[PDB]
């Protein structure tokens, strides 16, 4: 609450330097908001880019899970074919 | 990785069709 009260404090000062301090405060606030609105596109660019990176991690891990699951299904099917090869080789033996 | 998973799905399907015709080539 304190740094938002000091222009309201300095407006109630009977000093002869008051008209200089108030325009100094106005120039500092103008420079601060000018630097903020000048640097804000870089900040929102970094925000959107981090969002896209964290989404790319989602699609990367989901694609890895999909390819590992289909590799496991392929291994299951070739296990079944080797089992059928054994189940006919036992009758080709006898 | 997604296209490798789709390729694995398709060759799983072809091995399944090879089994489904090998069971009739046996009998």
């Amino acid at each position: 609450l304190v740094p938002s009260l000091v222009p309201l404090m300095l407006n109630d000062m009977d000093s002869p330097i008051t008209n200089d301090v108030l325009e100094a405060i106005q120039n500092a606030n103008a420079l601060q908001q000018q630097n903020a609105e000048a640097n804000a596109p870089y900040n929102q660019q970094i925000q959107a880019l981090q969002i896209q990176k964290l989404q790319a991690e989602i699609m990367e891990l989901q694609a890895k899970a999909h390819k590992y699951a289909e590799q496991g299904a392929l291994s299951q099917t070739t296990n079944e074919s080797e089992k059928i090869n054994q189940a006919v080789a036992i009758t080709e033996m006898q």
